[PDB]
């Protein structure tokens, strides 16, 4: 299904957006999470929906840990990843 590409596109879109801040250090962990989600999905591990769930949960958690403040656009993509991870 095209669900795989859908997931990859959401992950890369978010990676792009997260690099638009004044610094990148506070976002590196989240970028690592996305790179890993992309690798796992590219290598067909579990399902794209499962990888999206993990990416979303890990980013939501890190946002607490690194006190991250996402933009409307970033939150929109994150919500889309959460949605995909539910259906």
């Amino acid at each position: 299904e095209h669900i795989k590409q859908q997931a990859l596109d959401l992950f890369t879109r978010l990676q792009f957006l997260l690099q638009k801040h004044d610094t990148i250090e506070p976002y590196q962990y989240v970028l690592d999470i996305l790179e890993t989600g992309i690798s796992k999905t590219k290598h067909n591990q579990q399902t794209p929906e499962r990888q999206a769930r993990v990416v979303y949960n890990k980013i939501a958690s890190q946002a607490l840990v690194d006190k991250l403040h996402f933009t409307a656009e970033e939150n929109k993509v994150l919500a889309a990843i959460n949605e995909l991870a539910h259906s």
